């Protein structure tokens, strides 16, 4: 798939993409429910972070997979967006739990489908 990171209509392009389609993207893509449980997780994300995209589905991103994100700067933004029903924020961050610290750019954006939120990730 040819979709740019940060593209304005990304939620429309990715909407209802199956797991296989998402694996064609040139950046990491995670879909979370409103509680932070992982619904989808693509190959590019697993290459960035080391996690196995097959095993993380169903785990809680903030409580277990990615505790380094449970701060106001990441999780706090996420839950504000869930509470309001509108989320569109892009910021750099470092992923450092049980891994070499890895600097990324994160884009969180509400998905079109119900109770769904995208977390997009690229290397910086
Ligand atoms: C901090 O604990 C970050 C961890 C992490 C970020 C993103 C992922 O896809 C997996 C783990």
């Amino acid at each position: 798939e040819h979709v740019a990171f940060g593209s304005e209509d990304i939620e429309n392009t990715l909407a209802k993409m199956d797991d296989g389609q998402l694996d064609g993207l040139a950046f990491g893509a995670i879909q979370l429910d409103g509680d932070g449980n992982i619904l989808q997780y693509n190959a590019a994300e697993g290459d960035i972070t080391g996690r196995d995209p097959k095993q993380v589905i169903g785990k809680n991103f903030f409580k277990d997979v990615a505790p380094c994100t449970d701060s106001p700067e990441f999780y706090g933004k996420f839950k504000e967006g869930v509470a309001s029903g509108n989320l569109n924020t892009m910021f750099e961050y470092t992923f450092d739990y049980q891994m070499t610290p890895t600097k990324v750019k994160v884009h969180m954006k509400k998905a079109l489908s119900g109770d769904s939120y995208w977390v997009f990730v690229k290397r910086v």
